C-alpha cells in the first residue's frame, strides 16, 4: 500500500524528490510521509531522523537562506503552497551555489531531502502555509548561532523569488548587509 | 536561542493517554515549533518500539473520521492547521474506564498532541473550512492497515460521543460500522 518515488535532482548531487503514494477521494487525502523503512537509507547509518518541525508562515514570508554542518533535511508544504528553494553550500561542490526550486502545492506532495551544508529556503505563495520538516543529525540540535546564513537576494547565487520585496526576519535581513 | 520545550500531563480521566503541549516562537511572519524529538519524546511508548511512521490526513470541513484503533500502535496526533473535535475512546476491556471518551478541541491556538496507547479508538471531525491531521505511529513489526484494525461506529449509544454534528461526512468504512 504505502510507496515513494525516490529520484535524485538532476542539478544538485546528493538531493532527492520524494513523491509519495495517497489515498484521494472527495472528502480528501491521506498519505504517509515518512517511513524509516522506506526512507531511513537517504541518510548514512547512524544517523536517524529524529525531530519534526513545522512553520505556519503568511503570504510573502521568505525564510532563508538557512544551513549547518551535520543536520539532513526533509522538507514539504502540507498546507498552501511554498517556492522551496535548495542552494549547494557545499564548498567543494562542483555546483556549489547553484540552486533548485521546488513549487510544492499541498494538492501535489513532494519531499525535498538536503543533506548538509545546503542552504534551506522557501516563499510563501499561498495565503498561508504550513511548512513540515524533518532533521536528521546526530548529537546536540544546531540552533541558530549554529547554522550559517546566506541573504536570500545574494547576486552571487541569483535566485529567482517572484518578487523583490518579502516579509524577512531581521536575521535574514542582517545576511543582506 | 528559544530552547525546545514539551509540557507532558497525563489525562485525567482515560488512563495512559497524555496530553503534549509544545512551545513555539511566535513574530509577524507567523509560527516555527518542534512537534517531536526522540530525545524528548520516546519515553512515552516502551523500549522497543520506536515512532517510526509519519502521517498526513487533509480534509475537509464536516468530515468525520473514525472510530479506529487496533492492537498494537501508539499514535501521536494533532492537527497543524484549521481545527479538529479530536476524541480518544477507551477500547481497553479490561479497563475501568472502557468506552468512555475524551475530547481535545485542537487547532495552532491550542497546539496539543495526543498521544494514543494501543487498543484505543481514534476519531476526528473538521470544525475548521480545511484541517490537517498530523499523526506519528510507534509500533513493532509491519503497519497494521485497515483489515487489521477495528471500528467503532462514530454514533454508538454505547460510547455516547458528544460530536458537533448528526449528519458529518464519512467513508464506506465509517458508514459500515453503523
Ligand atoms: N498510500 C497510502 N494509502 C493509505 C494510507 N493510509 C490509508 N490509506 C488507504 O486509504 C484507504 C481507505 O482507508 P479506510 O477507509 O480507513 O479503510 P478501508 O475502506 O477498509 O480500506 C485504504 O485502502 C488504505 O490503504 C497511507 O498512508 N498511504
Ligand atoms: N520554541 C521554539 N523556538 C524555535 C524553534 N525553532 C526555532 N526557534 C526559534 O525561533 C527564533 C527565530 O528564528 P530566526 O528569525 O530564523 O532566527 P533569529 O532571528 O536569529 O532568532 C529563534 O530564537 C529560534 O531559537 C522551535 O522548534 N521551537
Amino acid at each position: 500500500a504505502i510507496e515513494f518515488d525516490i529520484q535524485e535532482s538532476k542539478i544538485l548531487k546528493g538531493v532527492y524528490i520524494i513523491t509519495p503514494n495517497k489515498f484521494r477521494d472527495l472528502r480528501g487525502e491521506i498519505w504517509t510521509a515518512f517511513t524509516d523503512e522506506y526512507l531511513s537509507k537517504l541518510v548514512p547509518d547512524g544517523i536517524k531522523f529524529k525531530h519534526d518541525k513545522f512553520i505556519n508562515s503568511h503570504f510573502n514570508v521568505l525564510r532563508g537562506i538557512h544551513g549547518d554542518v551535520k543536520t539532513y533535511k526533509l522538507v514539504t508544504c502540507v498546507y498552501g503552497e511554498v517556492h522551496q528553494v535548495v542552494v549547494d553550500c557545499r564548498k567543494d561542490s562542483p555546483t556549489y551555489l547553484k540552486w533548485e526550486k521546488f513549487i510544492i502545492s499541498y494538492k501535489n506532495q513532494q519531499l525535498i531531502l538536503l543533506p548538509p551544508n545546503m542552504g534551506n529556503s522557501h516563499y510563501v505563495s499561498s495565503k498561508e502555509a504550513v511548512y513540515y520538516y524533518k532533521l536528521a543529525y546526530e548529537g546536540e540540535y544546531m540552533d541558530a548561532p549554529d547554522q550559517f546564513t546566506y541573504a536570500w537576494n545574494d547576486e552571487r547565487i541569483g535566485i529567482d523569488w517572484p518578487t523583490n520585496t518579502p516579509i524577512l526576519s531581521d536575521r535574514d535581513i542582517l545576511a543582506t548587509k
